[PDB]
């Protein structure tokens, strides 16, 4: 079970493919209602939100690879991994893939929110990102 978006950008792609590869951004940008994020080191997150009556805590680890973010989660709403494909130089892929069919139907709008948010503002987002992290 996943949702999808593709990203267009203009921004170098390798330095946006390295700030998705930061929990702290990519958590707070996509999650539903995330209103604690923890970077226990570079790789390793915790985090805390909300949808609707429904409060979880998420946690997982990062894993770079070729071309590639893989970000692995476990939660009390249920478990996935979210992936993060450079697809060429001006194009990247999201896609969430969720093991709790449940939780998937009450978070998929707030999710798509989220990725249709970051597709219309990736570059304007990533200018601000790369001025606080010197990048
Ligand atoms: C991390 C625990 C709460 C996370 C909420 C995750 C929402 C994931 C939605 C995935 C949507 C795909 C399912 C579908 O096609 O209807």
């Amino acid at each position: 079970m996943k949702v999808e978006k593709e990203i267009k950008t203009n921004q170098d792609i390798d330095v946006v493919m390295t700030i998705f590869s930061d929990p702290a951004f990519t958590i707070p940008q996509i999650f539903p209602g995330i209103a604690s994020i923890k970077c226990i080191e570079p790789e390793i997150f915790e985090a805390e939100g909300k949808f609707l009556a429904f409060s979880y805590k998420v946690k997982g680890r990062v894993y770079k690879g070729v071309d590639e973010v893989r970000i692995i989660y476990d939660s009390d709403r249920g478990n996935g991994i979210l992936y993060i494909r450079k697809k060429d130089n001006n194009t990247l892929q999201i896609i969430l893939e969720h093991d709790n069919k449940l939780t998937a139907f009450l978070g998929k709008p707030y999710v798509s929110s989220n990725l249709d948010r970051l597709a219309e503002n990736i570059d304007e987002i990533i200018r601000l990102e790369r001025i606080k992290r010197k990048i």
